[PDB]
RNA sequence: CCCCCCCCCCCCCCCCCCCCCCCCCCCCCCCCCCCCCCCCCCCCCCCCCCCCCCCCCCCCCCCCCCCCCC
């Protein structure tokens, strides 16, 4: 009645404030950005392949090249549009294919290159030279190169962007610490591809992507939205199916704590009954309902650095955090998770009860009814 | 009442995200694709038969 | 029935009055104000860096320069618009980049400067000279300067505005008394940045900002709204994520008393039952509901000096104030808080009961039900 | 007057899938009887009868409000 009516909604208040700014900032990204159009797309995918067939390839530029493929999928107009939507001033840089004439080994040669701010028509021909070497050597070994082994395969563009997706997976912690998790998965999920391409080195590309995301942080946006627009797709090659599968493992990065909450609720961990956890409840519901109201776009809040993401934190509730993290310890899902309970006693109690829960599965007969049962 | 109300819909959330992309990709299939019209149809069916009697 | 129907709503009445003025005041801010546009933004961020690489830099002008960065983000038109919305007459001052020619050390040199009312093209070149010194010295020490160490890093603008945000955090008390709290946090939260920049002195900038807010109090508005518009953002660098995180710690400054109320309610502190606290209840609900109705924009009322902020005070209720402040004492969250209970007996009673509450966590089983439990 | 505390967040694991299988099959038109309907008696009506009728203006006292604290 009298005091139980006094409360303050802070989580939703804060959203409401950020949501309703009457003014906007705009960032100046850099001097140029290349916006490759649909028409260059095949050529980029071709350049991607060249790196994949090259054994022990230099993967310095693979991060950046991948982003170029993603942008040539989105297309010149759509790509600019997502940059302006994120808020950055864009010096758009049109991308044309031109032929270059240079004497490699004395003899003069032609090359297919792109006019790129970010990539010298030098370091380009160098990938094409290096590829040809790993290719004539490949031709010698098997006699004739199969289509799945060449740089033509329509998958090459997407294959590269696969480990890119995996990078997004672990970009939650902010540092390079995912890298060993990234290689580990790339090996099981992508093992088939690694067999067709000697240049598919997980460690090296994953680093080249981490590199391009840390350095140019606006790309992380572009990629996330490309990834969405590619997952919106109606059909596609098994590799685009893999891409989307992985990309979607990254929905909800940083909010692990949240799902583990739903879990603690689902298993009916007893430590949720505790008085000092019951005290937080009112607010913890606020936030869960906030996540609900936010919907889909919410999962990617931690990966892009969307300010509003702080709001989803369950950290602000130490007692609940502790029983939820405990529950997830006792069920053996946490670790090597570097989260720390703020309440050691509760964590221990919840871990304890949770370990006991997996022991005894009691059958519940009031979920499904039957008018005659002999047993 | 209190905890049994806390949940997160993830399956439907995810759909809702993919469904509502504001941008789109477009793939470059190959150099050509043949799009035979209605008017060639009988001839194609004929070519099909040829393989079936052989 | 008869007397229990007589009441007067004063809190909501007062709001309703202020909300519905039919006339308006307009203040004359000063002779000029510079409104840098989007197009100068990179240059300002560059000038910011110069101060951050300079070891033992003079941070007198850093307060004002920070505000210039924020205003070049908002953009010339948006910035003016928020000034007129706050109500101040604006002598808008357009900002152009021009080259200056001056002989430093005998030899003649070029400089990139801005035409600024608030900043002499003298004191500008002086930051650029000082930076170059700390830079060639830096070049000597490590041989080659990494990108995270230069004045180019896109973060420099925002990094500076970070301690600015922290200043807003503690601007609740009105005086310089936050300053030691400001340095303390800047050191843990920003420790990584302080490693990349020898010119990131928390004490010195924080003072330079306090300075520019006390002196030109209209900027405090501009900054708050920039801060909102930057937190509205969709994505961003880890540093813009930090910025927003801190900025939002300042939502609800001055209304600490209010949240501690919700707390006293949440823990069911017994002293809320007391007769003389029950007597205030009717009004205390009025105010809590007022805060609810006000919503998001309400949190920043104390930081800007929004008159309407007096209304949120729980001071006008001594008995409730005292049990709420007591509760927060007994739970060890207050201190070194300089709030005084107006009722010593109630404060002591509530502190007492509150200390006893953390002792015994009694498990409540009627929140979650189960059709069969053996234990 | 009001205000005055502490405080970024974040950190795990992980694609997915994989079986079997066309369908269908019976029987069979429907209907068929009886039978127009109706038929009586019967205008309606009728009396008595204007309404109204008293008394009556109304009003009349005392009184500005307000004052603390913050």
């Amino acid at each position: 009645m009298a005091l139980s009516k006094v409360k303050l909604n802070d989580t939703l208040n804060k959203d409401q404030l950020l949501s309703s700014s009457k003014y906007t900032i705009q960032r100046s990204t850099g001097d140029s950005i290349d916006t490759p159009n649909y028409d260059v797309q095949k050529h980029i995918n071709k350049l991607c392949g060249m790196l994949l067939i090259t054994e022990d390839a230099n993967h310095k530029f693979t991060g950046l090249i991948g982003m170029l493929y993603a942008m040539s999928r989105l297309g010149r107009e759509d790509t600019i549009k997502i940059l302006r939507d994120a808020g950055y001033h864009v010096k758009a840089n049109g991308v044309d294919v031109t032929t270059h004439r240079q004497d490699i080994n004395g003899k003069e040669m032609k090359f297919e290159v792109l006019t790129l701010a970010s990539l010298t028509t030098e370091i380009q021909i160098n990938i094409e030279i290096e590829s040809r070497k790993s290719y004539k050597k490949m031709l010698k070994e098997m006699g004739e190169v199969a289509p799945e082994y060449r740089h033509d395969s329509p998958d090459c563009g997407m294959i590269i962007l696969c480990i890119a997706a995996l990078v997004i997976t672990k970009l939650a912690a902010g540092d390079r610490s995912g890298l060993t998790a990234v290689i580990r998965r790339a090996n099981n999920v992508l093992k088939n591809e690694m067999k067709r391409y000697k240049g598919l080195l997980p460690k090296d590309i994953a680093n080249s992507f981490y590199e391009v995301f840390e350095k140019h942080p606006h790309f992380i946006d572009v990629f996330v939205h490309f990834g969405i627009a590619q997952s919106s797709t109606r059909g596609g090659s098994r590799v685009e199916g893999i891409f989307a599968g992985l990309f979607m493992n990254a929905y909800g990065a940083g909010q692990v704590m949240l799902r583990w909450g739903v879990l603690a609720k689902s298993v009916k961990n007893i430590m949720l009954g505790h008085a000092s956890v019951q005290a937080e409840m009112e607010q913890v519901v606020e936030v869960y309902e906030y996540a609900q109201k936010l919907g889909g776009e919410a999962g990617f809040y931690h990966i892009l650095n969307n300010p509003k993401a702080s709001l989803l934190s369950l950290t602000q509730f130490p007692h609940f955090s502790s029983v939820v993290l405990g529950n997830a310890a006792g069920l053996g899902i946490m670790g090597e998770y570097r989260g720390t309970p703020r309440n050691q006693d509760l964590y221990d109690a919840a871990k304890a009860y949770a370990e006991q829960l997996k022991e005894n599965g009691v059958i519940n007969y009031s979920v499904l009814d039957l008018t005659a049962e002999e047993l």
